C-alpha cells in the first residue's frame, strides 16, 4: 500500500492527517467524511511523487 497525506487547505481553517490505502480513490472517499465535518469542501488534487492529497477551497 502507500500512505496518502491529507492536507485540508480551506479559506477559513486547515488540517493535516495521514491514512494508507491501495489507491487515491480510497484516500479521498474515506477522508471526505472528515473534510466536510471539519468545514472544508474544495478541489481534491493528488500528487503521487510527494504522496500528498490537498483539498483546496
Amino acid at each position: 500500500m502507500g500512505t496518502y497525506k491529507l492536507i485540508l487547505n480551506g479559506k477559513t481553517l486547515k488540517g493535516e492527517t495521514t491514512t494508507e490505502a491501495v489507491d487515491a480513490a480510497t484516500a479521498e472517499k474515506v477522508f471526505k467524511q472528515y473534510a466536510n465535518d471539519n468545514g472544508v469542501d474544495g478541489e481534491w488534487t493528488y500528487d503521487d511523487a510527494t504522496k500528498t492529497f490537498t483539498v483546496t477551497e
